[PDB]
């Protein structure tokens, strides 16, 4: 059997409710040895080793967990056939993309969680975890970057996003679709991501102890500039704008960010709009202001690539090419 | 023929391309008599009168334009058979919802835009504008609230959202679906909104000249609490959290807003996730901290209802009632 | 607690899997008396009486089960507060619409199934059944027509369709969206179908022991007319064309069906295309040929309305009126 | 500039009616010179040669047009830089997959239609044609198989399907998603089909004047077996079942096709259900009956691969291996 390491970080898959039909619970309550033993069939398709890295709700996910996870996987790559990371759904799409750019291991790295607490009727965690291990054990899963396996679907860490607050089917790759579908432990893979990932990226966090400070500001009618101004006064290295439409900024946010960019704050235009690219050549002259367009990266993912971009360069022209290749 | 008043506010429907093949353009620079003459077929279905209220890209939409639009429709209601507002697509969903709560005219009020500039090769604007006027002149359009007509679809102002940065088919009612489909100038209406709108809401902005201050903060991994701190230091009346998953907040944004809530800032838990409700009875005890759950309202829409709720009450229990009925 | 009757017909929610890691199985095995025993929680929300009316895979669903189901509900209406019908997922969308037209009981009639076998890890059935009973027990579910409750969503029987082959989230109301979402045993209803259902239809199967014969022919490049020829020769009362695009027909199929319409076979143009209306005033002159356009009814659902229309009228103009109202 | 051959076959892109505003029209009315002359901007990107192969509605597409199109592309491959095929939307997805398998030219072959006739207000054809020519002229479009370009999207000919009867955005790759998006004449390609196409298929139609006879039968409640019997009685080479759910058959249709397969008719189980795979190891024991499972191929596309499969072999076991590779 392949050797699979489960790195547990918490989430609703480790999530514990008061009853089976009542929606109240706490993420990150159950340990990894209890997750594995709840699904005995795991032991017939893989030699499973668990470690608990942290036990938090992914709403509390942060740079320190991200750095720990990249280093652990890079370090233990040689000692295992594949990794499964149990994680909350809330920021799974962020950790998946971060590991997609930082992991130098091209063994399957699969992230999995659950939308329903382990204590609820029709808990999705068990089958998700089973299918995550199936995916991490498949040689065909190798070299596709960091994968998210939820609801019988293998999704790439770059395009995967939580599209719904409660549905077991919430995770979708809203721009380019999934890599594969799992039926009876077999994966019909018809796609692989084209942007560079894992071992093909220049980002190496092995020596990094902290990442550049990147904040996100929301745009909306009558938007306040206070959020943008607070991040600039705090000396943030980068700001992502969750623009309206094709990455457009409310006038006062535009002014504050246009200024901050002249003073060498990195500014990426992304969109609150869940699907499609924030493009160049629309209503914002990026060249004039030193702004980067995020393409299909949504604000929280844009933050991820900007943080890693700002470990190599502060040049907007170079951050743009980073955003066009990763 | 029915009298239809078109109130122009700008946007890409009044948007001017550098060219037809080229995607570069400026929003809100063509006047309203130019939109009407550009579609002469309107003259056979309606008696169209145009007024220019403003000429802005809707990325710059604000409280003043909203109050003006509401005051104008309420004043002119008995002068016309229907309104069509031309509007930029970027913040159309925010404007439609505001007017859906504040307009006391139960004549059809229809909002329309274009995703491609008028100068573009297969400009969506002419047909949108025709169908908006058709919709505004159908007697069956009355009593459904403020409508958005885009891509042959009638959407209610509450649920409609921009789902894609560039696609002509971007506007979708992502939780509950459209009200109707237009073919050959006929509308198959199979739905009507259940939530109270227009003349069944207590909200009256007719003697208001300013609205309560409500800002939105974004949640993500390692989120800064400075955006939230800046808004409470500036004495914002209300804060909407674009939370992760089912309205969850990052640790420090939590601690900051929980203190703000107990010092009389209205705090609404919404979600960055594009579909589904921020529910009560998940991971956050709203009763303990005095938080309101937005339900299906996305952050920018939750802001609109919070702004209005704060003209009547600052009691969180009552503001939750409002979010459960409007 | 309210009185809820579960009428079992079979399906994957009774479908005993080969096991937990296996999606190979047989639909129809277990019986009503041991549904309330697998889901003890039902006893906290309803006084549940279960009757088995048949035990089949819903791929074998037929006119006889439809008539017995409708007469059952009509007869027992006054003896219960609400009905749940457990059903295979494959033809749920047909039965649901059949009942939606023929049931005269305006108490909740809720259909429910399961996409995963009862033996599967993360089997969906139990929570679906719980939620179906919550929906049947909620007095706000009254007068909305026949309901399908799957994946935490209340769907109307006219628009619900199976969109995916395997996904637990397969059931969507693809044209007009769902009526409500269920969270923590509470339903947020924001819609009700406008089309006439149950009590407001003139269809009465109370005295019918048989239905008109309506078949379905598929269109595609180089479509054979032999399917259409065979149903016309066998004296079928009605043919539903699953056309290409906007209900268009291959020339030789168009030919057979224009002749059949002339010899008094009822012909309904529908579409293989999963979403959108088959409209009048497109490429087919329906007035000329005696054809009816199905609107948003897909081929299967249009079969259901044609069968029932044919019990009142054989006049194309009148069948078209029926198609524009139910 | 590159040499782009447009092979015209007709469709609504070459369709006209009496009105910009009225929906009535005839497909395949306008010649290719009129389409090209309608978009002068073409002259700035390609050296366009147009040939009229046929002028039909794609509802009338047939095996002769398919063979003519495959032979033309194969014969003229070396004389041009890329091909654009103007086609009706109704059976585009069928033709596109036929060519994806039979074309041996690996220059861009791009198909394109319009959902609105050329005479309509906001006609989609012009910009779709511009973008199909941009796609055929882009060197990144080579080696991705036959492409469909619609609504700014580059779609692979295998997964693409028409999802809506009227919407300009109807074409989606519903299982695996699109290959690329077009903004401002630039394609962000992030995917390529992994299933073998064009020059890696063994299928060669260069010597064929006929394709084996394959018909499609539809499954529903109380389905008639006469359509299936009628194709067997006519000695059809192949039958594709449009099954319910995961490729299931009504009892009479099952019996007729079990019988037929026993007697040497190739039987493919597909599904009426628009998304997801018809899988093996579900409720039908395919090995026992000699049935092939379509995977993600819908009925009309399973017909294409079965027709070509039947030119190499009649062994169900080998036809299944083809459905797993192409
Ligand atoms: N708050 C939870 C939600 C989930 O896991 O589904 C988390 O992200 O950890
Ligand atoms: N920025 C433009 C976008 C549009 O109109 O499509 C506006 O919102 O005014
Ligand atoms: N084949 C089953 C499908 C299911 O219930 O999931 C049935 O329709 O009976
Ligand atoms: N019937 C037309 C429809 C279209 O092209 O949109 C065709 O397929 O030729």
């Amino acid at each position: 059997l392949p050797n699979i390491t489960i790195l547990a970080t918490g989430g609703t898959i480790a999530g514990g409710g008061d009853s089976a039909t009542k929606s109240n619970y706490t993420a990150g309550k159950v340990g990894v040895e209890n997750l594995v033993n709840a699904v005995p069939q795991l032991k017939d398709i893989a030699n499973v080793k668990g470690e608990q890295v942290v036990n938090i709700g992914s709403q509390d996910m942060n740079d320190d967990v991200w750095l720990t996870l990249a280093k652990k996987i890079n370090t233990d790559c040689d000692k295992t056939d594949g990794f499964v990371i149990t994680h909350g759904t809330d920021t799974m799409e962020e950790t998946a993309y971060f590991l997609d750019l930082t992991v130098k291991c091209d063994k399957p790295v699969v992230m999995v969680g659950a939308m329903r607490p382990s204590t609820s009727m029709s808990a999705d965690g068990p089958f998700n975890l089973y299918n995550a291990v199936v995916t991490a054990a498949d040689k065909a899963s190798a070299n596709r970057g960091v994968l998210v396996v939820m609801n019988d679907t293998v999704l790439d860490g770059r395009d995967v996003t939580k599209t719904n607050t409660t549905d077991v089917a919430t995770f979708k790759s809203v721009n380019y679709g999934p890599l594969g579908y799992i039926h009876n432990g077999k994966i019909d893979y018809q796609r692989t991501p084209a942007r560079k990932h894992t071992s093909d990226t220049p980002f190496d966090v092995s020596k990094l102890n902290e990442l550049p400070k990147v904040g996100i500001v929301y745009n909306y009618a009558n938007a306040s500039d206070l959020p943008a101004k607070a991040l600039v006064d705090a000396g943030y290295d980068g700001i992502v704008s969750a623009g309206v439409g094709n990455g457009n900024l409310y006038k006062t946010v535009f002014d504050t960010l246009a200024t901050a960019a002249k003073n060498g704050t990195a500014v990426v235009r992304s969109s609150r709009v869940p699907t499609g690219a924030t493009t160049q050549d629309a209503e914002v002259d990026d060249a004039k202001y030193g702004f980067v367009a995020s393409g299909t990266l949504n604000p929280q993912k844009a933050r991820v690539l900007l943080q890693l971009a700002l470990t190599q360069t502060k040049d907007p022209q170079q951050i743009q090419q980073i955003f066009n290749q990763y």
